[PDB]
């Protein structure tokens, strides 16, 4: 995941406006969306 923007777009596809949120969940995961929704779900880390 480079810049995580394709990943942003992965959520921007679903209608997620929380880019500020997502980018951080992305940084936390390393560049995964499916894992990001879990980081987001927990709100910090598993």
């Amino acid at each position: 995941g480079s810049q995580w923007q394709p990943q942003l777009q992965q959520l921007r596809d679903m209608g997620i406006q929380d880019d500020e949120l997502s980018l951080r969940a992305l940084q936390a995961t390393g560049g995964d969306i499916q894992a990001a929704l879990e980081l987001i779900f927990a709100g910090g880390a598993p």
